[PDB]
């Protein structure tokens, strides 16, 4: 999918126009550039071993692959290699970079694709084949796992509602921190773009149940996390 990057396109249009004139006989120009353009488009034809390949990457994986490629391409052109050497070098590199990209896409699916273990992530994906950008909802369980927090008598109580995937999600609004009373009732304690809640130098009253919601425009919460806080009469 790496031809979806405007930079890759120009670097190709620079190889043809700036590099080929002084480093390959003109008989090979149209033919080899025909082959190069086709090779790079073929970055989207992937097999992937197992699991199967979906035809989507996130924008990071896409950038990642364009970088590998264009740094490699560039090494060649700083080298000033000509003729046959140049063609071999050029075509080894394309071959390696495809295989490399393949490993990006594989890693992307195993680890970056709908990476959330709970909640609902809005992931911006891109379709290899048409360079088209979509937003896809990864909907998982609402159970992020219960956070049991032990905090010493008079130290800070930090409640972190941040998940690693939150920074990669679309449509987030605010984190709202609730206090749950035992009444099966609650009070809004905090709300903003802060992912944490700190009641410093806490005390025995401050123990109990807390709750974090992460909102999304404009619908159901992206994340719910529950904390149970127990304060310890201790050092
Ligand atoms: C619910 O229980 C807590 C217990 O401390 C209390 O502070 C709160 O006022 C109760 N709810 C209402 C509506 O009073």
């Amino acid at each position: 999918c790496v031809i979806c990057d405007p930079s890759v396109v120009l670097a190709l249009k620079s190889l043809e126009k700036d590099y080929l004139p002084g480093h390959l006989d003109a008989k090979h120009h149209k033919a080899m550039m025909e082959r190069v353009e086709n090779a790079v488009k073929d970055f989207q034809e992937l097999s992937l071993n197992e699991d199967a390949y979906m035809g989507v990457v996130d924008e990071a994986t896409l950038q990642k692959g364009s970088w590998s490629l264009l740094k490699d391409l560039k090494r060649i052109t700083d080298s000033d290699v000509k003729g046959d050497l140049f063609v071999k070098e050029l075509f080894w590199m394309l071959h390696l970079q495809k295989e490399t990209f393949a490993t990006y896409v594989a890693r992307f699916q195993k680890e970056a694709y709908c990476p959330n273990k709970c909640g609902v992530m809005l992931q911006t994906l891109i379709w290899c084949k048409n360079c088209k950008k979509e937003v896809h909802a990864c909907r998982k369980s609402y159970d992020c796992g219960e956070r049991n927090v032990e905090v010493p008598q008079m130290e800070d109580m930090i409640l972190d509602c941040e998940l690693n995937w939150h920074q990669a999600s679309e449509g987030l609004t605010d984190y709202s921190f609730y206090r749950v009373w035992g009444n099966n009732t609650e009070t809004l304690v905090s709300k903003g773009k802060e992912a944490t809640l700190t009641k410093p130098m806490v005390g025995p009253e401050d123990a109990g149940s807390y709750r974090c919601e992460l909102g999304s425009v404009n619908s159901s919460p992206a994340t719910i996390i529950n904390f149970h806080v127990t304060v310890l009469p201790k050092m």
